[PDB]
């Protein structure tokens, strides 16, 4: 069992086991603690069903989805080895009815890929028949034995104390001062609890020296009996903010903190990573602190309803005042009755006062309204953000997300995960929640490991807590998984040395191009795994190289274009797998986009609109380095400007339709790819907007040879957003006129725009989450109050409607000058 701790810490990244930085044992009491969910989900789940794991959705089949259906029919493609027969199949028809029409134990599998077609629930309600029918593609499966569940085996008092709380702060202690000669600094100890400063003490600005002491008794405005259990006593260095740590007051034992403590200090105002529990690793270069300390029990009128209303009615943005915050706490009895005013009723709510705590704790208890009520995403994500560190709260959150379907798990997996870091302690409702369907599902599982992962490899601020989830994990997947985590690190490692390498070998040379087909030559023989699955795909899986495919991008980053063949003997089609590795840029802001734009695509579904987005596989694997999809037939818009005129910007606008008549070959396919375009360029334009990542160069903007236009590197991050003169030439208008498929166009926006419109709390939620989990730079309040103007927060529908229309007629107006200005600069 000591070589499997050795596997463990190298699928993680991180030794659990390590001590080295802690001041408690809380990571070792969470690691105690996993172990009863842990075994709890593995001694629950269907053994056949969690190796099959059958991706399946309860949603209704959409309005553009069942038109594709001819009479009730759909024709799926059985195979035995060499013959084949199509099967006319009702969409209410299960897997089993169709066996049964087959004769007249064998499972059906999917050619190529690692997904099956099993469960209790129709052929429409799995997600594979519905990704064939959204692109005309044909269902084929292969008739074989299903998977040996056995393969999946695992390894076998504080109310009594009315003195006012008080720290000691003895002095701080830096090893090498920066050359800035010379300036004053204080420490700062505030008392937190969900960004909400309980109270503030100051020092005597002393001169910043190596070694600077205070014995100064720090005594706080707050009894030791009104502290609650999740607060922060959070130490500060200014200048302005210079370094920053924190200590949770109330141990993981309900215990009030007391003794002697050295702790190390992270360096440089929403950022998640102010809020960590975890010491900076780099003891011997960072800022030390040394302090002193010296067990906690478990009708209205009119006028004021309206007001209460228009309360519950405002945004999540929308700040509380003193009266709107007494307002909901006199009448919390009231509010209870509303599901939208829960987290503007616990943020009502006096943190630093026991009474008031127990009267809040009270209140959850009459717990009725809450647990009837239907699953609000947006909602139930409020409560689990920065604004909230108590568990009674954060749990009735993790309650309503039980609901979840393993459909929409998925959905929401990147930003429950980045959640995480809004916890207080490493041991929480949510961390439990994730562990429970991460082992209930495989597809989750693969996604989770990871999320969590890439979080280990570029974040020491939470690595700690994270490398707890994933070990937790690892111990109850099963052996099966645990072989193929291995395969896909052992890969991820050898080709990630190869980019690093290259990178540091403008034009890409003939020796470059030598060196990295005899770097990929050396590794295939004999030293890289036969067999992978793709971490952007657990189903499709990759096998031997195609060294001549092979290149390194003409990009500043110098990123390695890879093709793979498939491992997959039963494939239908001998395309090869393509994968992008690059380093650089901060890959978990793309990460982030691309499950938005899934997001925003499944609204789109509950509105039953399809916008053709093409949010491709990305997963961010260490320190600014990553994997990418290729997407087949594509190129870059800039690029096919080039074709025609190369080295200036002087673009023409009909070059694009003239591209697209090129890669089309009848004219229906062209008719095809333009209403593909259509559609395309429309959920592009809102998801853009909304987001306000719309000012782009077209190098970042690509377009498929079917018609499917698409975003790309938005690792780096005037005109609202790309609508430029060759797009508009594609439907069919020049400057000031009007076409069939622009009239489509707007019409197509504009039921976009208010469909996500819809869904404002959701995207509000999601999008202030980014900023801080995964945006180190936009750390603003101005810089999340964007999203509020570009969603047109308390508008009517005709006025949202005009304003975006307007936004449409700003591109028209620039037309090219926005282009051209970029040309200027990333160009040249
Ligand atoms: C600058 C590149 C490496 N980058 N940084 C973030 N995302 C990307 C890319 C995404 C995609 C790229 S590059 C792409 C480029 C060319 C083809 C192609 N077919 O030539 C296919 C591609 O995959 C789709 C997304």
């Amino acid at each position: 069992s000591q070589a499997f701790q050795r596997q463990l810490t190298a699928l993680i990244g991180y030794d659990v086991t390590d001590v080295s930085n802690v001041h408690d044992d809380e990571l070792e009491f969470t690691r105690r603690g996993l172990v009863t969910p842990r075994m709890a989900e593995v001694a629950s789940r269907d053994p056949k069903l969690y190796a099959m794991h059958p991706w399946v959705t309860s949603k209704p089949l959409p309005e553009y989805l069942w038109k594709k259906i001819a009479n009730n029919c759909i024709f799926i493609v059985i195979h035995r080895s060499t013959t084949s027969q199509t099967i006319k199949v009702s969409p209410d028809d299960t897997p089993g009815a169709i066996l049964q029409s087959f004769f007249t134990d064998f499972v059906l599998r999917v050619c190529g890929r690692d997904e099956y077609l099993v469960g209790e629930t129709p052929i429409k309600n799995f997600q594979w028949v519905r990704h064939c029918l959204k692109n005309g593609e044909e269902i084929h499966v292969v008739l074989d034995t299903p998977p040996d569940p056995a393969l999946d085996e695992v390894r076998k008092s504080l109310w009594d104390c009315d003195r006012k709380f008080r720290v000691k702060i003895r002095g701080i202690d830096i090893p090498v001062l920066p050359r800035n000669t010379d300036l004053t600094v204080f420490v700062e100890a505030n008392i937190q609890h969900g960004q909400q400063v309980l109270c503030q003490r100051r020092t005597s600005p002393k001169p910043f020296t190596e070694e600077v002491l205070w014995n100064v008794w720090l005594e706080f405005s707050i009894k030791i009996k009104d502290l609650p259990k999740g607060a922060l006593l959070n130490l500060q260095i200014y200048c302005q903010l210079l370094y920053y740590v924190n200590l949770l007051l109330i141990d993981h034992r309900f215990l009030l903190r007391r003794g002697e403590y050295v702790l190390h200090m992270w360096q440089i105002s929403f950022n998640a990573d102010k809020l960590t529990s975890a010491t900076n690793p780099d003891k011997e270069n960072s800022m030390s602190i040394s302090i002193l300390l010296d067990a906690l029990p478990k009708e209205m009128p009119n006028q004021l309803r309206k007001q209460l209303e228009a309360i519950i009615a405002t945004d999540p943005l929308n700040p509380l005042t003193a009266e709107d915050k007494e307002l909901l706490w006199h009448f919390r009895y009231e509010s209870l009755k509303h599901p939208k005013a829960y987290p503007k009723l616990f943020s009502s709510v006096k943190w630093g006062q026991q009474e008031i705590v127990a009267k809040t704790y009270q209140l959850l208890a009459r717990r009725e309204v809450w647990d009837q009520s239907a699953l609000d995403v947006g909602l139930t994500m409020q409560l689990l953000d920065c604004n909230f560190s108590d568990e009674n709260v954060r749990a009735i959150a993790v309650q309503k997300l039980e609901s979840l379907e393993d459909d929409d798990v998925l959905h929401y997996l990147l930003q429950l995960v980045q959640a995480v870091k809004f916890e207080p302690y490493h041991d929480s409702a949510l961390a439990r929640f994730l562990l429970k369907r991460g082992l209930r599902n495989k597809r989750i599982g693969h996604f989770l490991f990871w999320f969590l992962r890439s979080e280990i490899a570029q974040s020491r601020h939470y690595q700690q807590r994270f490398a707890v989830i994933l070990e937790a994990y690892l111990r109850g997947c099963g052996t099966a998984m645990l072989h193929d985590f291995t395969q896909q690190v052992q890969v991820i490692e050898m080709l990630q040395k190869v980019t690093l390498d290259i990178k540091s070998l403008y034009d890409v040379s003939s020796q470059v191009i030598s060196q990295l087909k005899q770097k990929l030559e050396n590794l295939q023989n004999s030293q890289l795994p036969e067999s992978f699955r793709v971490p952007y795909d657990p189903g499709l899986k990759a096998g031997a190289l195609a060294i001549e495919k092979c290149k390194v991008m003409a990009s500043k980053k110098k990123p390695l274009w890879l093709e793979f063949k498939c491992a997959d003997p039963t494939a239908l089609s001998n395309e090869t797998i393509g994968i992008i590795f690059k380093h650089g840029d901060d890959l978990r802001q793309d990460m982030l986009i691309l499950q938005i734009l899934r997001i925003m695509e499944s609204i789109w579904e509950t509105e039953s609109l399809d916008l053709c987005l093409l949010p491709y596989g990305c997963i961010s694997t260490g320190d600014k380095i990553g994997m990418i999809e290729i997407v087949k037939d594509a190129t870059t818009i800039a690029k096919i400007q080039q074709s025609t005129v190369g080295n200036t910007g002087a673009f023409k606008d009909e070059v694009l339709n003239h591209w697209l008549k090129e890669k089309s070959p009848t004219e229906e396919k062209f008719q095809a790819a333009v209403e593909r375009f259509v559609y395309s360029c429309a959920g592009y334009c809102v998801a853009t907007f909304v987001l306000g990542i719309g000012d782009r160069h077209n190098d970042n903007i690509m377009i498929t040879e079917t018609g499917n236009l698409f975003h790309i590197d938005f690792g780096h991050i005037r005109v609202p957003f790309v609508l430029t003169p060759d797009f508009l030439f594609v439907m069919g208008t020049s400057g000031k006129k009007t076409s069939p498929h622009f009239q489509k166009f707007q019409d197509i926006c504009v039921k976009a725009y208010l469909a996500l419109r819809h869904h404002t709390n959701l995207l509000i939620i999601l999008f202030s989450m980014m900023l801080m989990t995964g945006m180190p730079q936009l750390t603003s309040k101005e810089d999340i109050e964007y999203i509020r103007d570009a969603l047109t927060v308390g508008k009517n529908e005709e006025d949202a409607k005009k304003y975006f229309l307007d936004q449409i007629e700003v591109c028209r107006d620039k037309g090219w000058t926005v282009q051209f200005n970029w040309f200027l600069h990333l160009v040249l």
